[PDB]
DNA sequence: GCCAATTGGC
DNA sequence: GCCAATTGGC
């Protein structure tokens, strides 16, 4: 099964003048390929209820009338890309945020909600992602964060995120204003697709 | 490393408790550190200069906003909620305080839907981990260089407590749940028993 | 200049 | 059930 992408279908989406977002872009480029996109995938929805808490903690917290054995508490990624042959999955997030850009003061980029995406660096979620998605190669992280909005052109935010990721520079992508869906797909195609093999 | 050489001032903390004064992380640690080699910093400045000189490829520079300032002397960084330094060894533990509501008695489950506490996870990025270990001096692999103290109803929320427990995996001592009504002693005991030795 | 942490959205 | 990501605050 070739891993070639459907650039013709993507060009049609672009030509249809339709506003491109991550979903219609990957949906178009994956048509007839061995890849499929999921919006709000459910693979990681059953992680927390089964967590074993010391009896000392149980006594100190609120214990609702609930059957934890059948309770599914977990996370809901913005999206996931699956190679339907190997069934390996890359889970992703989309962080949209304003930023300090031309004509604005630094305060326009003072927001910090994007830090929330760093929950993916916790050892527990890294372990869960690797187990469920199948990407065990230590060379890359098992998630992909796509940033959107003026934060992607903010001199401070861009350097901050670059600093955070350190040697995992391909695990995030800055999808800048007015940029084509093609560049978003090229990042996946050139830097991440091989890890689903 | 004798126990006496690092004994905390438990009597000063008991005095604070006996005074009836409202306890918070700062007055609790300031009291317990009285006369010792440890000092607590509120908003430490050790990590004030981190990002401005980060190198960006020419093809990225071309696509971003480049302000007309001198990045070589610009200080962009972070400001931890607190830090604990052993002034004899100069090793430092950096900390955060995350207060948040939660699903507890008398509340609808929606009271625990909040997720801003996730921001604290920035400390797990490889970049900040390296910066924290370099500055604070803690390279022991079995412990992380930071300590996140949670406060508020989130500390008793059945889903949030399990979520955070899960996140931390085998680094359970790198966070502490300071519950409503809990005194300062429990907070200090966590540091004393699980983290203080990493400042030796 | 940097962090708080919430209420509304899907 | 779980995520969006902002504006207020010092």
């Amino acid at each position: 099964l070739s891993g070639r992408l459907n650039w013709q279908a993507l060009a049609g989406l672009k030509a249809s003048g339709a506003e491109q977002n991550l979903y219609n872009v990957f949906n178009a480029v994956f048509e007839g390929t061995k890849y499929v996109l999921y919006e709000k995938p459910k693979h990681l929805k059953n992680l927390y209820a089964q967590v074993v808490l010391p009896d000392d903690v149980i006594k100190e917290i609120f214990n609702p009338l609930i059957d934890l054995s059948t309770t599914q508490w977990g996370v809901s990624p913005a999206f996931a890309i699956e190679n339907t042959e190997t069934h390996k999955i890359l889970f992703g997030e989309i962080k949209r945020q304003d930023g300090w850009v031309e004509g604005k003061d630094p305060s326009a980029g003072r927001g910090n909600a994007h830090e929330r995406s760093c929950k993916l660096f916790t050892p527990g979620l890294l372990k869960a992602y690797r187990t469920i998605g199948g990407i065990n190669d230590e060379e890359i992280l098992p998630f992909w964060v796509v940033f959107e909005g003026d934060i992607t052109r903010d001199p401070k935010r861009v350097r901050e995120i670059t600093f955070w990721y350190d040697h995992y520079q391909d695990n995030y992508f800055m999808w800048r204003p007015n940029e084509s869906g093609e560049k978003l797909v090229q990042h996946f195609n050139e830097k991440l697709k091989k890890y689903l093999d």
